[PDB]
């Protein structure tokens, strides 16, 4: 029994691919789907989040859907603490990239009696009248219900539906009102305080940058995060918007645009060409849409995104029983094997890491399923539509990316290291999908750190002083490579790898390439 | 914006394809994909089982795992009363298949104290003592654990791994013992009572069909059940001594192996060749090989079922958190749609339908989805693999299959209409999946019942007593098909149809295809 | 208008391929395709050789079949002063190889009466006695015919067909004798003086090496001819005693083995295996086999060539009406234009420049056709299926020839230029089917020279001796190649272009690639 599926990989058809699969068929170690945790109480520990990172965190997103600005910045510190705690041997550390989360054009409740369970229980069928007057902001009975959505009756006539708390409940509004609505409890359920509010087909005219949003944008800006979530992007003007507020100092902070909403899934072309890189945001798309459609903008949103070279993330309740136990269910499993095999650059936890009580089995068992996963991709199949896909472009870069992978394939290479500064050399690399990792070199370390966007790159920060002899800087570069991998278990002296470095100091490009043994 | 994701269907590429899915463009009526509802408390009552019929249900799951004969006698008497309670109209009357589920070689713990809480709860580190002695068959407390498996110190060596509960709970045998064993329970938990025990590794004895497996099965016979799912089938032997006892009376009863262990997925293909269709039984298998695998172990199985025109099932946890909540979680709802595309003819729902809150709206969940989810496939690809897969066959049925889908899809036929008797002819077409909805006309109610196994096949039952004239015969079904599906909403006057029939009555196989308008 | 058919090169299909092919589409500069002109009185001459060399003249071809040793040591002194005379410029001088063509075991009837018009008139139904009487040897009448071939009679009974003068002629033998026959000319027609005789079906004992085969063998490599193509090679057996005579001096020349009869079709694999390149010798084949086969065997033979790496030439009246026309027929234009397309390495004049009213215009007429013909190649399908044949095969030079082809479509290289002294590196980046040329800059005469047999590789041979740093002579070489290609209009300054070279002087493969752009 070989490894890696090859076998499989040797298939002709995909049925063939897939009738070849092979359960005893054991995965490399490198894996190359990047992991984001949402850090929460369960996970703000510098302690725990040391064990995060060893558990395979790449990612740590701050959600500023709740919270203040004091409480992240004291979660952006501890991680970072974590992070550098390892800092010490440069062939052992590794970057993590911090990502803000924006609170978007949000609809949420306001907060419940109190003595009532902190969770009113409306009855399916009964009555239940929606409020917009600041007083009952945080006095929510089974009969009056508090929203800071203020011109929500200037957009929901009598008849449309309502949902609170992740879809879970609806109501549907019986007559209208000034500043109120009265609806009848469809979806009965125990309500709890502060929870979102969907309200599908309907024109919610809350803006795409709010004022909250501005100042956390400042925020990040001010705290050196290395990515933005922008949430609710309905079009490539939100995301120009978000860009400006980050301006020129947050000039180089990676822009993700969440797809969550109906308008940008049917937008998300424009959508995609503004932003850097995309997010399923599988949880409201699953309520703004019916859910059973859900797959078919993953696939799309995914299969659009890897064609364009760009980063895209699946989210939400990948592991989601996890936050009470310590094994996911079988849909939960087949969850994150599938958005592996559909092609998301990066998978997500929040909630599982966040406040569940099992963090750390969580992200390991993530980790478990890519690897699992993304040795039973079709690469070659992927490769020749990739390749096809991207034929009216002839760019160097590009040229040198296929090239790479391409040898890689034939020669089973333990692993491509690049050397870059920009990224893009490896960017590149991972856009053609090699089956091996990619060990990219750099020292820049925003680079380093947003690098873990791109699917199977391995970043590594050379921390040595630039060397006065190019060739010698290379080699000096080249070896740390050499070292991370025999150490991270990716090869042993011997295996084959190949090597993409650039031709004089600062080359626009990987332009050279060459078969190396592992020393 | 077209439908049943037609301009995705014209994709040359898998990318392109995946590109062009479009929620926007609506499904068709029919759902191919069976659906499997396990009965139990939540669904035993006659009018709850007409609710599941009319909300999709296709076959009744008996799961002798559990319950009494006398339990299962009344389950099974109920839903036979359900479905015939729309025996009225033939063109209504929607066959529902019988299918027992073997409590097979399994191990289960005794009943708890009782007073605590019929569940204890065993400390992470704790110690506990597991015995054999029937004596505390229905007392087993935080330090006594009681099991059925009798021989589980004969397979069994200090440091192995028991877990108990669909594996949440797992415990490391410290100790040997001549009848008992003292562990250290490494996952905490609240053990309930009789829960199921898993030995992964480890050369458990039972035997493929128990004392009790041979009496259920003969009671099955007697009560005509129309399929037997055989748990841990391990070889091609197990599924014999099945076949066995099943004997001459229960010969057409068609035998589903279930894949639950890892010799199971060792020995698929003899397994696959002795079935007549296959499981793939998630929950146990997510238990006796790492979880994180299971997905390459269903796409394998349904992949090479595919390949060999025999029945596949996906099963356990599909919904799972259903079971609570009126809707499914995002990785809930990806995982049905994958299992709808990776090929698999029927999904199931057990647990979600015999004991949750929701039995109705799960079925109607995974009927939603699987629709959508069909439209997605990539039939062209789909097709020419399949047809490439058998090419060694020159099977004359398997030619008419090919042509017929091949027409359905050039003019995107309405539907097939297939006259059998056997079932043969629908099952061969079926194989090669059309887009369409499969109606097979049949005299023979068995045939109609256990059709539901086939993906596409919409089984209708002519009750007219056969005419003198074959060739009146012929139009007298055909026309009953054409009522069906424009009563069921399949298709209106004009719409194109293609129709197989045979040509003497009697046929071996529907010889004959022709194009034919809905009157 | 894109260029080379580029429009067609992103076609998804064959039908679609076929169909964007633009006669308005200019092809490039360099001809992939070897020219090999066979050399003859009309092609003897220094001057007209100079004018055979600048019109695309690759292997001179001398014919053994005719001629005196005498003669032939000429012709190679001509072609060789020819080709030296433009040995000035490194940049503009042009490798020449020198190729024998055995005279197998051929059959050829005597001489003709003389005062007869030196041909005969054999009518429709006449009878003609062939005679073995070395008398006649020189006097042959519509009555007497003379063959060399003395055993005849021991392979020929009453009724089979033997066929004289590129089968125009056909007899059939109506009655035997002891060194005599008597037939009756079935095809009328003109006969010459020592013309062929074929005796299709009919166990031909002569020996794959004759005894004269020997001598012009041994000729051929004190004059150290390049190449031997082979005649008649009717096994692998057949192409060692060849081998064998070459010996240890001669351990070099490459072994063309021909294909003519039906037996080395049949044993075509061992053969090909046993040899260096494969001559498809449509001039005997056509003969031996029914003619409306003839191209089935082609097919087969480049086919298996291409797959096995191995050099192939289509042979034999390609352009024959050119022997007295300046332009060719439809079906000679498309005959050249399909054996390009069939993935020949190399397409041959005989006879159009042996002994043609238009030696030049014949060259210049491939010359052309070529260019067109490979610029309407599949290159993406090609390149595919030349992957998918090789799959097996993980050899290190082969994953960099085909990363390097690949990368040269991604960025469409304007060439390949390939440091290679064994040639083996530019032999494997040809097997890959690259669309841009490949220049292969050598130091080794015999390579640049035996390079012509690959398609795509345009030979340059480095005469500055080796430098001392093995970087500098790297780019003394690479420098030359980029001077060669700006020369002869392969490219200019600016374009892009792919490097392959060693990594310590004499290295085993070429394990370097770059991207680098024209100085
Ligand atoms: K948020
Ligand atoms: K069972
Ligand atoms: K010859
Ligand atoms: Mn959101
Ligand atoms: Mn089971
Ligand atoms: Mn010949």
């Amino acid at each position: 029994i070989q490894t890696q599926q090859l076998h499989a990989a040797m298939a002709d058809t995909f049925l063939e691919h897939m009738c070849r699969l092979d359960i005893d068929s054991a995965p490399i170690t490198a894996r190359n789907t990047g992991i984001i945790c949402t850090i929460g109480p369960a996970s703000r520990s510098v302690e725990t989040l040391k064990e995060m990172i060893k558990s395979g965190m790449n990612v740590a997103r701050m959600n500023f859907s709740h919270g203040t600005h004091e409480y992240h910045a004291e979660t952006i510190k501890n991680v970072r603490t974590a992070t550098e705690s390892f800092a010490s041997d440069p062939i052992l550390y590794r970057p993590v990239a911090v990502a803000l989360d924006t609170k978007g054009p949000e609809i949420r409740t306001g907060l419940i009696k109190g003595s009532g369970t902190a969770e009113v229980e409306l009855k399916k069928g009964a009555t239940l009248k929606i409020t917009l007057d600041n007083a009952y902001m945080e006095k929510c009975d089974e009969n009056i219900l508090w929203l800071d959505y203020k011109n929500i009756c200037k957009v929901v006539d009598v008849g449309s539906k309502v949902y609170v708390d992740d879809g879970l409940i609806s109501l549907q509004v019986k007559q209208k009102g000034p500043d109120f609505l009265v609806t009848e409890v469809e979806n009965g359920g125990f309500l709890g305080s502060k929870k979102g509010v969907n309200l599908p087909g309907a024109a919610v005219d809350l803006p795409a940058v709010s004022e909250k949003d501005i100042q956390d944008l400042k925020f990040g800006v001010e705290q050196d995060v290395d990515m933005v979530f922008a949430s609710f992007i309905r079009k490539a003007a939100d995301v120009h918007e978000v860009r400006k507020i980050l301006g020129e100092k947050g000039k180089n902070i990676k822009i993700i645009s969440k797809i969550e909403n109906h308008e940008g899934v049917r937008r998300f072309d424009e959508i995609l060409e503004a932003s850097d890189g995309i997010m399923v945001a599988r949880g409201d798309l699953g309520i703004e849409i019916p859910a059973e459609k859900v797959f078919l903008a993953q696939k799309m949103i995914i299969g659009r995104c890897n064609r364009a070279g760009k980063p895209v993330i699946c989210a939400t309740q990948m592991l989601e029983s996890m936050i009470k136990k310590p094994r996911p269910t079988r849909a939960e499993g087949s969850d994150v094997a599938n958005a592996v095999l559909d092609g998301a650059d990066c998978i997500m936890l929040s909630g599982e890491t966040a406040k569940g009580d099992y963090p750390l089995e969580a992200v390991r068992m993530q980790h478990l399923i890519a690897r699992e996963a993304e040795a039973a991709m079709f690469h070659r199949k992927l490769f020749e539509e990739l390749a096809r896909a991207s034929s009216h472009s002839t760019d160097l870069m590009e040229a040198m990316a296929m090239g790479s992978v391409e040898a890689s394939y034939k020669c089973l290479a333990a692993a491509l290291i690049v050397l870059t500064e920009s990224g893009r050399s490896a960017h590149q690399v991972a856009r053609y999908r090699p089956r091996a990792p990619i060990i990219a070199v750099t020292r820049n370390h925003q680079t380093a750190r947003q690098a873990h966007l791109y699917r199977g790159i391995f970043p590594v920060v050379c921390k040595d002083p630039v060397q006065e002899a190019w060739a010698e800087d290379v080699d000096l570069r080249v070896n740390l490579a050499m070292n991370v991998g025999k150490a991270r278990g990716f090869f042993k002296k011997g295996d084959v790898v190949i090597v993409l470095t650039g031709w004089r100091p600062g080359s626009g490009f990987t332009n050279t390439m060459r078969v190396v043994p592992v020393p």
